[PDB]
């Protein structure tokens, strides 16, 4: 049946989270996390999120029937992975499709791997090792207008970004949260231009600066605005929009800049807090309308780790500002 009409769950037969939506072959393909009721301990390191595979979803229209293409990748077939298949993303180049995914290696350190297919629906064959120089979580692979592809990535707390300040993992006894200096600039998300073959980074990883309207860095203590996880890039009017989750304050927010590397100036809220702790989204144009894909814990009755994806229309103003969405008003 058709789905996505009135902010209802897009699928109910499985739990789904962290929707990354793309337009490939005139369809919307969605690359979400596949939530399962593992019943593992819930804590601020995210051990309750113990996902083990990915299903690709597609829609020919919004609203529309949602197709579940089955298991596109299973952790049992990823040679380097130990546990926890978290939020993935996809890219298309020269007739090949690339699924990028964060997972903990055998030493319990998050890395980002790639898997390859001839179809946007998968299934995908994983590379035997993760991307060299990758770390932390939540990749968003963005194809710019000029044909260059960039990976945005990172997540603090359980995503371990705060343990990579030196370019090497600081260890399991290092910070469980952030830099632990609230008066210093907050940790920024990461960016790297992708190699021509889409399997590696083409440059040393850069950190993105996010500033307030006065041009001052967003500080570590500013949990309402500072980067937590779920980086996403889209463009409107030639302007670059870095959006992201703030985590413990439960917002999707956005910041704007004039190039992929920033700096980005904080503008405001995309999505107010939902049912359940996490908030994760993507923003995509389809048939000349812009859509915000997101999730909540509504279908499971509020369980943090059993989510469902939803969609709603997103409105840019001509000046580039975006109207804030509150999830449960209409
Ligand atoms: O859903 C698993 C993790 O929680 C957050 O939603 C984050 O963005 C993702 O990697
Ligand atoms: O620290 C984790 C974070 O990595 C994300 O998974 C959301 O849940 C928190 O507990
Ligand atoms: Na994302
Ligand atoms: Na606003």
């Amino acid at each position: 049946v058709p789905r996505g009409s009135h902010m209802e769950p897009l699928v109910t037969h499985i739990y789904t989270a962290d929707p990354s939506a793309h337009v490939f072959d005139g369809k919307v393909y969605i690359y979400p996390s596949h939530d399962i009721d593992a019943g593992t301990p819930e804590n601020d390191m995210g051990d309750h999120f113990d996902m083990r595979d990915y299903h690709v979803l597609s829609m020919n229209s919004i609203p529309g029937e949602v197709t579940d293409h089955g298991v596109a990748l299973d952790i049992k077939d990823i040679p380097w992975a130990g546990r926890q298949l978290w939020a993935p993303d996809a890219a298309s180049k020269d007739g090949k499709y690339y699924l990028y995914f964060p997972a903990k290696d055998k030493e319990d350190i998050f890395r980002i791997g790639v898997a390859v297919s001839d179809s946007p629906a998968g299934p995908f064959k994983p590379e035997s090792e993760p991307i060299k120089g990758s770390y932390s979580i939540d990749p968003a692979v963005f194809k710019d207008d000029d044909g260059k592809y960039y990976m945005y990535f990172g997540g603090i707390w359980g995503g371990q970004l705060q343990r990579w300040t030196t370019g090497e993992y600081a260890g399991h006894d290092a910070s469980k949260t952030d830099l632990e200096q609230d008066d210093a600039p907050a940790i920024g998300p990461r960016i790297a231009l992708m190699s021509d073959d889409m399997l590696s980074f083409a440059e040393p990883v850069k950190e993105i600066s996010i500033v307030d309207e006065q041009g001052n860095p967003i500080l570590g203590g500013d949990h309402d605005r500072r980067f937590f996880e779920a980086a996403w890039m889209h463009k409107y009017n030639g302007t670059y929009y870095l959006s992201y989750s703030t985590g413990d304050t439960h917002y999707i927010v956005y910041a704007t800049g004039d190039n992929p590397y920033g700096p980005f100036t904080y503008r405001g809220v995309i999505l107010n807090p939902v049912i359940g702790w996490t908030n994760h989204h993507s923003i995509v144009e389809f048939n000349g309308k812009w859509y915000l894909f997101y999730h909540d814990s509504s279908l499971s009755g509020g369980k943090t780790h059993l989510r469902c994806i939803k969609v709603t229309e997103l409105t840019h103003n001509a000046d580039g500002t975006i109207e804030t969405i509150s999830p449960y008003i209409e």
